């Protein structure tokens, strides 16, 4: 219906915002966009999903997400890539896993202040109902 692609709208503006805050920290700068070959050609053979904030507006602009659970799952992906990806001692890889964990827990922070839980269900039983 039409009131369902309103619904989802509404997902979709949220979910831009989120992104955007996540995107202007300064501290997120390393996820803002993909890995480039160049520096890392080993990471697109070591990481299956590669994940970074600007794929994730393409996904929201591209009505990939449904649901908030759906966006989440990409948000943990960016967060697990870097654990999996940087697991060493040494302080190089030990700010980027801080990083990392740090977006993952501002977006669910965010999302627990700020999504109506009404609204998320909704979401989840229109999606359900395809
Ligand atoms: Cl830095």
């Amino acid at each position: 219906s039409m009131q369902e692609e309103d619904t989802f709208r509404e997902l979709r503006i949220f979910l831009r915002n989120v992104t955007h805050r996540l995107a202007i920290d300064k501290r997120f700068r390393v996820f803002t966009k993909p890995v480039d070959p160049d520096e890392v050609p080993d990471y697109v053979t070591v990481i299956k999903q590669p994940m970074d904030l600007s794929s994730v507006i393409s996904k929201i602009d591209l009505h990939k997400y449904l649901t908030v659970k759906d966006y989440l799952r990409d948000i943990d992906l960016i967060c697990s890539n870097a654990l999996e990806y940087n697991p060493d001692r040494d302080p190089g890889d030990r700010l980027i896993r801080h990083r990392a964990c740090a977006l993952r827990d501002t977006a669910y922070a965010i999302i627990k202040e700020e999504l109506d839980e009404d609204f998320e269900q909704l979401c989840e039983e229109i999606q359900e109902s395809r």
